[PDB]
């Protein structure tokens, strides 16, 4: 009958202008507005936000736009002992505390089919890339860079020989959608990128860009995909939370 809170960011990181606070419990929530209650978020320079919930067990809150380059942000999660419905109780509080980086917002535009790299506004890189075949097309919108992972298999199963499925090995593979989404190296589509969609859905580049994207964007940044033949992103993936509009995302969704 208890349940444990658990806050992202890391406390004390640093993450890019896309990131929201994640308040994730270890139990479905009964009384989401109980927990809302609960969660006191502070910001420096100090900027309206608001709480939306990607299911049961887990509770996002962001701004309206990207945060500013340098905020500081304090989380207080005061669940300890509150009542949290259908006799379940909070375990514990957490606080942490975590600042917001540069602005790093990278575009995989398919009219180009280049991922340009912008720091604060500047170009840094411009990597050709290869996205998903027009029968798995990268979706357009935009994603939240996540983890990242010197190599990782992606196992679709989590079946592979099933339509269109896969298992692959790939090296620098840094995560932009729970759905399975990654930029990372693929040398064997070095010819395709910068021309032709060749993969699932993942962003196809160059070792030495997979490598440097791994090295140099850190979770929060932003991915943005236009002009691919694919849907949109949906807001509860995961990563996708700034696929919902604001007026959606403020009005929340503690009664559903």
């Amino acid at each position: 009958h208890l349940t444990m809170p658990y806050v992202m960011p890391g406390d004390g990181e640093v993450v890019g202008v896309g990131e929201p606070v994640a308040i994730r419990f270890d139990e479905n929530i009964a009384d989401r507005g109980a927990a809302e209650k609960a969660i006191k978020i502070t910001t420096n320079p100090p900027v309206e936000g608001a709480f939306y919930w990607l299911n049961n067990r887990e509770v996002r809150w962001r701004p309206e736009h990207f945060w500013k380059p340098g905020t500081a942000v304090d989380v207080a999660v005061n669940t300890y002992g509150v009542d949290l419905g259908e006799g379940m109780f909070g375990e514990d509080n957490v606080q942490t505390h975590f600042t917001i980086g540069d602005e790093v917002i990278a575009t995989a535009d398919d009219n180009t089919k280049i991922l340009t790299v912008r720091v604060n506004g500047e170009v840094v890189k411009s990597m050709p890339t290869s996205m998903g075949k027009d029968s798995t097309p990268t979706a357009n919108g935009i994603y939240i860079v996540g983890s990242r992972y010197k190599h990782i298999i992606m196992d679709s199963s989590t079946p592979v020989n099933s339509p269109n499925g896969y298992r692959t090995d790939v090296d620098w593979a840094t995560q932009i959608s729970y759905s399975g989404v990654f930029v990372h190296s693929a040398p064997w589509s070095v010819g395709a990128q910068g021309h032709t969609n060749t993969s699932h859905g993942c962003l196809n580049v160059s070792p030495s860009n997979a490598q440097w994207f791994y090295d140099h964007v850190k979770r929060g940044d932003i991915v943005e995909v236009v002009n691919t033949v694919g849907g949109t992103l949906p807001g509860i993936d995961g990563l996708g939370d700034w696929n919902i509009p604001w007026d959606q995302w403020r009005a929340g969704n503690a009664k559903a």
